[PDB]
């Protein structure tokens, strides 16, 4: 299924999707993501819309 992401940093903002076989997998895609983009912070996960969240 189709997660999402969306990137809330003190320097950038952003928003990316994956295609993942579970939420395990995406999270570990997104928490790689925050990776590429040097963000670390609070992570939530909205599981009627299949997005994350982390906060710098």
């Amino acid at each position: 299924d189709t997660y999402k992401l969306i990137l809330n940093g003190k320097t950038l903002k952003g928003e990316t999707t994956t295609e993942a076989v579970d939420a395990x997998t995406a999270e570990k895609v997104f928490k790689q993501y925050a990776x590429d983009n040097g963000v670390d912070g609070e992570w939530t996960y909205d599981d009627a819309t299949k997005t994350f969240t982390v906060t710098e």
